[PDB]
Parts: C-alpha cells; sequence; structure tokens
C-alpha cells in the first residue's frame, strides 16, 4: 500500500491599495474667487483568499456521486454627477 | 492503506488599503473668495480570507452522495451628487 | 488502515485599511470668506475569516446522504448629496 | 502503489495599484477668478487569490461519477457627468 | 508503480498599475479667469491568482466518469460626459 501527499506553502506577500499618497492645497494669496473641488468620489476596495482554500478531503469508496456549484458574483456601481458651479470674480 | 497527508501553510502577509497618507489645507492670506469641497466620498473596504476555509473532511462511504452549492455575492453600490455651490468676491 | 492526517497552519498578518494618517487644515489670515466642506462621508471596512473555517468532520458511513447550501451576501449602499453651498465677499 | 506527490510552493510577491502619490495644487496669487476640478471619479480595485485554491482531495473508487460547475462573474460600471460649471471675470 | 510527482514553485514578482506619480497644479498669476476639469474619470484595477490554482487531486479508479465547467466572465462599462463649460474674462 502507502499514499503520501505533502503541501508546504510559504506566503510572504505584500497586496495594497492607494498606501503612500500625500495631497496638498497650498498658498493662496490671490484676492479673486478660487473654487475648489478636490476628488468628488475617491475609493479603494481589496479582496484577498475569498472562496474555497486549503480544505482535506479523504474519501475512499467505489460507487460514490458528487456534485458541486460554486458561484462568485463580485459587481460595482460607481455613479456621479457635479452640477452648477459659479465662481465670480467683481 | 498507511494514507499520509500532511499541510503545512506558514503566512506572513501585509493586505491594506491606504495605510499612510499626509494630508493639508494651507496658507490662505488673499481676501477674496476661497471655496474648498475636500474628497466628500472617501470608502476603503479590505475582505480577506472569506467563504470555505481549512476544513478536513475525513469520510470513507462505499456508496455516498454529496452536494454543495457555495454562492458568494459581493455588490457595492455608491452613488455622488455636487448640484449647486456659488463663490462670489466683490 | 492508519490513515493520518496532519494540518498545521501558522497565521501572521497585518490586515488594515485607513491606520495611519496626518490631516492639517492650518494658516488662515486672509480677512476674506473662506469655506472648507472637509470629506462628508468617509467610511472604513475590514472583514476577515468569514463562513466555514478550521471545521474538522469524521463521518465514515457507507451510504450516506449530505446536502448542503453556503451562501454569504454582502451588500452595501452609499448615498451622498452637495446641494446648495454658498460663499460671499463683500 | 507506493504513490508520493510533493507541492513546495514560496510566495514572495507584491501586488500595488496607486501606490505612492504625491499630488498638489499650489501658487495662485493672481486677483482673476480660478475654477479647478480636480480628479472627479478615482477607484482602485485589486483582488487576489479568489475562487478554489490549495484544496487536497484523496478519493479512490473504482466507479465515481463526479460533476463541478464554477462560474466567476465580475461587472463594474462607472457612470460621471460633470454639466455646468461657470467662471467669470470683471 | 512508485510514482513520484514533485512541483518546486518559487515566486518573486511585482505586479503594479500607476505606482509612483508626482502631479502638480502650480504657480496662476495670470489675473485673466483660469478654469480646469482635470483627469474626470481616472481608475486602476489589478487582479491576480483567480479562478482555479494549486489544487492536489489522487483519484485512482478503473471507470469513473468527470465532468466540469469553469467560467470567467470579466465585464467593465465606463461612461464619461463633459456637456457645458463657461470661461469669460472682461
Amino acid at each position: 500500500g502507502k499514499v503520501q501527499i505533502i503541501n508546504k506553502k510559504l506566503d510572504l506577500s505584500n497586496v495594497q491599495s492607494k498606501c503612500g499618497s500625500k495631497d496638498n492645497i497650498k498658498h493662496v494669496p490671490g484676492g479673486g474667487s478660487v473654487q475648489i473641488v478636490y476628488k468628488p468620489v475617491d475609493l479603494s476596495k481589496v479582496t484577498s483568499k475569498c472562496g474555497s482554500l486549503g480544505n482535506i478531503h479523504h474519501k475512499p469508496g467505489g460507487g460514490q456521486v458528487e456534485v458541486k456549484s460554486e458561484k462568485l458574483d463580485f459587481k460595482d456601481r460607481v455613479q456621479s454627477k457635479i452640477g452648477s458651479l459659479d465662481n465670480i470674480t467683481h
């Protein structure tokens, strides 16, 4: 007889989204009208290791039947609108 | 028989959204109308190790029936409106 | 027989959203109307180890029936409105 | 028989979207009406190790039936409108 | 028999979209109406290791039936409109 199944996994990984940002609005000496709309919609999403992982089945036997159905269904919708922006000097 | 199964998993891993950020608004000496709408919607989502993981089934049957349905549904809907902004100087 | 199953899992992981942030509003000496609308909606969500994990089943049966349905449903809806902002100087 | 299966996997991997960004608006001393609409919709999505991974099956059966369906559906919809912006000087 | 299967994989990899960026609006001293609509839609998507990977099956059967369906559908739809912008001087 004898059967021998060995799985060795080392995961060191680095998964990132928007990790390091610098954002500035500086120095406005003007004396006229200044209008700024700075990033209306700023999203980030991260999915990792979602589904079916690392499972073990030990199932010896002659006449067995099996029916699996896996579905993953990811749906985003982002909707935006910028209207009347009025900026007037003298 | 003498069946042997080994699963050695070592995990060192970094998963991140928006981890480091420096943000500034500075130095307004103008005397002129200043309007700023800063990042209106800012959403960060992280999902990890969802659904089925690290499960052991030891199940020896000669005539065994197994049915499994596994469905993952992930929906995000975002809606932003910036309809009327008025800026006036003098 | 002597069937043997071993599953050694070690987890060290950093999972994070918006973990370090420096945020500042400074130095307004103008004498002219200043309006600032900072982030009206700011959301951070983290999910980990959801559904089924680390579960052990020992179930030897010659003629056994098993049915399983597993649904994880994650729905998020965000709605933001910035209808009227007015800034006036002199 | 004496069947042997070995799976040694080592992963060091960096996955990133928009990791470092320096963004600035600076030095407006003009005295003339200034309007700026900065990046209105800004989305970053990262997905890794989704669906089925690292699963071990030991299943010796003389006359066995196995049926599987696996469906991955990822639909993203983005809709942006910037209808009326007015900048007027003197 | 003495079947031996060995699968050693070492992964060192960088996968990135928009990793480093310096972006600036600077020095507006004109005194004449200035209008700027910066990148209206800006999207980054990274997907890795989706579907089936790293799965071990030991399944010796004399008369065995196996049926498998695997479908990956990735649909993205993007729509941008910029209808009426007015800049007036004197």
